Parts: structure tokens; sequence; C-alpha cells
């Protein structure tokens, strides 16, 4: 009853960088980076760290579109981000427990790695839509992509 998709890519930008960027600066990281995709972001629990929940805001229009990030795990010395997400119009009436995980690491050519996942857990008997997941994968991926021009281009970015 649950999905696991994972992805796997690298980048020139340090992860130690865009790390702090993405977990320890993620509320003004991703609102400034691609203010298309979330308005703003107030954590709601604890501050960051596991069992914290963050209410990730969105503008694609009027209609207000948000999600909540409850923190599972991080890795501020390995670069890797864990958290569950319960809140997501995306979630359609079929999925509930969302479970995030996202790591880094350093390539043999100086640049970095970064690997990421993510499940589903959808309620009774009834299965996400590749449209969906799939469609999250470039939603996600993407954005890494958005980042990496971000410190490659601030060499002062929490740096």
């Amino acid at each position: 009853g649950v999905f696991t998709y994972e992805s796997e890519f690298t980048s020139e930008i340090p992860p130690p960088r865009l790390f702090k960027a993405f977990v320890l600066d993620a509320d003004n990281l991703v609102p400034k980076i691609a203010p298309q995709a979330i308005k703003h972001s107030e954590i709601l629990w604890g501050d960051g760290g596991p069992g914290t929940i963050k209410k990730i805001t969105f503008g694609e229009g009027s209609q207000y579109g948000y999600v909540k990030h409850k923190i599972d795990s991080i890795d501020k010395e390995n670069y890797s981000y864990s958290y569950t997400l319960i809140e997501g119009d995306a979630l359609g009436d079929t999925l509930e427990k969302i479970s995030y995980e996202t790591k880094l690491v350093a390539s043999p050519s100086g640049g970095s790695i970064i690997k990421s996942t993510s499940h589903y857990h959808t309620k009774g008997n009834v299965e996400i839509k590749e449209e969906h997941v799939k469609a999250g994968k470039e939603k996600a991926s993407n954005l890494f992509k958005l980042i990496e021009t971000y410190l490659k281009g601030h060499p002062d970015a929490y740096n």
C-alpha cells in the first residue's frame, strides 16, 4: 500500500551549502529561487528538528495551495534530509501519510552527488497516478537544479 520512488543526480556546487539552504534555509531558499511554486514558509512545530512541522505555501493562483511537512530526520554532517508530508492538494482523496527522503554526497570530480527518494501511503486500497508521482520527480528534481545555480552564482549563500 506504499509507493517507493528514488532519484539520483549530481552538481558542481557543494552539498553542505545547498543542504543548509534546503534544510536550514528552505524557509527563504525555495520562496526566493522559485517563487512560482512556494509563496511563504512558516515552521508550525519544533524548528526544523525531527518531529517539527513546516507549513509550506504556494502561489499558483488565488486559491490557497499549501502543504505541511513533518521533519523525520536530518544529517548536517552527511547533508541528508528526511521529512513526512501530511497535507497537499496533490494527495487527492486517496493519499494520506507521505514520506520524503533526501541525501547529498560528494563525487570524485569535486562535484557533489544528490540522492532523493519519496513514498506514498494511500488510505484503504487505492494507488497513486503515474502522472502524479512521475510529475513530482520533475518538480523536486528541477528545483534541485535551481539551487545548484543559487550557490554557483551566490558565493555567499550561507557560505
